[PDB]
């Protein structure tokens, strides 16, 4: 398949590039990193596009990309509801172009959060916890966040947690994502982890992802590169293409 | 729902009598033990049957119980390809009447063995700890090797686990179900406690099922007792009534 | 070993009273609950006694025994520095009497604070995870607190846990005993579990106990039971003797 | 302190030749790898010597080394009885001389067996699981089997773990190290861990120790350099430099 990458200096774009060499089956039809001209992607015949420029210009690419029918696989945050709308929009003069926009790349991540999520329900209690090295800004990570938004929105309509804590120390329990208590663990030697912890009266159920890399968000935008194509307009989120639903 | 129990006196039976009884949206309508004449189910209109009967007996009730259109959770094993073939055959003349067939109703260990199945192609590793009480007569368990037959045939055409050891101990190792480690640890203090994990370079996910109770299956019963109805025919394994979208 | 029990109709005595019959080496020599008079134990030439009254009347045991040469091993809480420095005081008359007081008999739960202790010094960053049933009054546990203190006290004189979090969520970083983390997961299906971490770059350490029963205190006052003899005069808290070379 | 490197162009020399030259409060006073006399140690008033060259050699630097009253750091393997022997010999002329050699300097991996030896005398069970890249050769670790030996041989005089498994797969129950089970994970993703499992009935204690880098010996072999001096002759391991005994 004919991959280009954008803002390919950019730590991100830089390993796509090297993944995409590497890469048996496809191949690597342009390399633009930021003072490049869009322009191009098409002399090359780029039939997919890896983006993960800053916020302020992934609109500006967006578009161009899906004028020329190019299919974009997006890491790019900064998306509101408003932005999702946008590229709904565009993508309506283009039927046979494929966007697919994702907060995270990582498989295990991915799976880690669909499986919380179909768990959610059959649980009294869950809690995550997250372990990062002491060098992460932000408590709980963006990851842990949007993990329990999932799962208390997969329980809406059970009772909250039991919990029968009556004096405690300040922050013993945890934050309180939407109703759903969230841990972080900084620790020297560490680099990302979660731990979705669901119990009930007689069993628990435990889902651990560990990332040991910067770089496995990799194998994702791979995936998601080869399969692009078998669905047309807007997907959110990776999980539709690891066919799970 | 009207609720009838079989094999009533055996330890599961007993236990869905007091289960149905404790359960407010349900009422328990006929509870035999082997012997007592069937009959006594339709003569108390009873709608969905509990069967934990011995291997031997099943047959000959899942024939009464279809033929008098009454919905079946069936938890004896002893189950094969030609015994559900059969099954399926009596369905066919009472389209109306549902049966499942589950080898397992603990909804922690059916989920887990889900989320096996789904993770287990995007991995390159794969491997199951199985850790259970010093008085459990077989290694690995039922429910470990179930599941690595399952992470073996989601695996069908990708590589085997990579593996460079070259001098061992017996056993080191541990067992070969289909390809796939199934280590067994037996242990004081535990109950029955099982780890999938699964590894590829940069990222690790892991989930663990941890049963505590003889009694944890019977959320599931309940729960298949109160939807069985939703899916005609035979239904093989409780996943499908999880509701999975 | 000839051996009395006090507050004989509480749960813990009740638990000792068994506990005392059923081993082999041991007998039971008397056993009083709050007001039968204490007379009883020398009549019937008790050796050692298993304290858990109340903390109102500890004291007033205390004496008698220590007044007596009779050994102790005593489980009650509510001791004060005043309080053992009170014990410490009757025990200089009598040279030959043993006491132990100890704020946790689980053997697993002594050792797994020692161990922390022990490491506490050699890592840069450490914290504390208690998991415990949803029914738990307090939050972090008795236990999680001494232990959180231990490592503190060890740790005087090295740089705080190093931690760069600049935004959260009020909590998400749990509580603060003495500049170390202490989170608390309340979960159905749990009973008394704790995690403590350890990590510095390239190397992380984790001890976990898990506490699945009321009574895995006993095998410890059985020990301690046996071996108080060893050691004159007042010991506190069961490590001296796991005799530890 | 004035350190000197042996073997310095080999991966570990050469690490701690920078861990040395970064570090505070130590000056490296020579670099010598292969082909280097050993008198230049000497002439640059070496103090101690960290040592990590082949087998073959070191007999040959020791003797050198204890000649001249420098300290010594060993990290070579292949010790056998009879070569301990012969360093303990050496050492008689040199009594103000301290050799430390210890096959492990991982202070996590130290504590962590230090901690399984002292546990395992208490717990009915004991087992170690212990997981790696899938590029290692060899299953179990060294370390776990070192780990396994040691636990045996503090339960000497223990029953063995209970165990009721009669029909099994081979390699289920795991390696037979010394009577206690060692299972092997290799999992792509995974550097070095070890796991060590105890229990009895109401409770487990679980040691971890996970090494993420190659690179995590160095704390250690710095702690031994900044400390070998209080030790006068042979030190087998390096647990005693840490202050546990
Ligand atoms: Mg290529
Ligand atoms: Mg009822
Ligand atoms: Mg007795
Ligand atoms: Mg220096």
């Amino acid at each position: 398949a004919r991959v280009g990458v954008l803002g390919a200096k950019g730590k991100v774009g830089a390993t796509m590039v090297r993944a995409v060499a590497a890469a048996d089956d496809l191949t690597l039809s342009a390399e633009l990193d930021a003072g490049d001209p869009l322009s191009l992607l098409t002399d090359g015949n780029t039939e997919v596009v890896i983006d993960f420029t800053h916020p302020d210009v992934v609109m500006g690419n967006l578009e161009f990309l899906i004028d020329n029918g190019i299919h974009a696989v997006v890491g790019t945050t900064g998306f509101t509801a408003e932005r999702f709308q946008q590229v709904e929009s565009w993508l309506v003069a283009k039927p046979n172009t494929s966007v697919l926009i994702a907060p995270n790349f990582a498989i295990g991540a991915v799976l880690s959060m669909h499986f919380a999520k179909q768990a959610a329900r059959f649980f009294d209690s869950a809690e995550v916890i997250e372990l990062h090295h002491p060098h992460k800004a932000d408590a709980p990570s963006g990851t842990a966040a949007r993990t329990a938004k999932l799962i208390a929105e997969a329980r809406k309509g059970l009772p909250p947690n039991p919990d029968a804590t009556s004096t405690s120390l300040p922050g013993a329990r945890g934050a309180d994502v939407d109703g759903i208590p969230v841990h972080a663990v900084r620790l020297a030697g560490l680099v990302a982890h979660q731990e979705v912890l669901f119990g009930t009266e007689g069993e628990t159920l435990t889902i651990r992802h560990d990332s040991l890399d910067r770089t496995s968000f990799v194998p994702g935008v791979l995936l998601a590169v080869r399969r692009i194509a078998e669905r047309p307009g807007l997907t959110v989120g990776l999980e539709p293409l690891l066919d799970l639903h």
